[PDB]
């Protein structure tokens, strides 16, 4: 069986979606998994197309070293037929995905549903804290991942 992939999803695909694959991408390096995933992260919105993620993301990321180089794009289809999950931050999200993409029932769900349900709050109108919340919070969701998937 190939190797499995992953898909985190926010709206814009600047801030939440993009620190969660620099963390994804930290983990699979620290556990030996980079030969078992796949990763990448897109919006359900066009508005940031080909933007690096925003600066206070990059920041965060830099300090956890968790920091790689990103690109802001909008899902397609392809992305809901290629990936086996698709991570979003909250229910705008999800319910989003499944609008425009419904095929994506089974494969789409709350990132947070490693911890038992939740969302992650968008941190785009707060500070560097807020930001640096949102990687924790992330980093203890993905840690789960990893013990059931990997
Ligand atoms: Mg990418």
């Amino acid at each position: 069986d190939r190797p499995v992939r992953v898909l985190f999803v926010c709206l814009g695909n600047i801030c939440r979606s993009p620190m969660a694959e620099g963390i994804f991408r930290k983990l699979l390096k620290e556990r030996g998994l980079e030969d078992r995933f796949e990763v990448d992260s897109a919006g359900t919105g066009a508005w940031h197309v080909g933007e690096p993620m925003d600066p206070r993301a990059r920041r965060v990321l830099e300090e956890e070293g968790a920091y790689f180089p990103h690109v802001a794009r909008r899902l397609t289809r392809e992305d809901v037929l290629a990936y086996d999950h698709i991570l979003v931050m909250d229910r705008e999200n999800l319910e989003e995905v499944l609008r425009r993409f419904p095929e994506a029932r089974g494969k789409v769900r709350l990132v947070l549903e490693e911890l038992g349900g939740g969302e992650v709050q968008d941190p785009y109108y707060g500070d560097l804290e807020d930001f640096r919340e949102v990687y924790w919070t992330l980093e203890a969701a993905l840690q789960a991942f990893l013990d059931r998937h990997g």
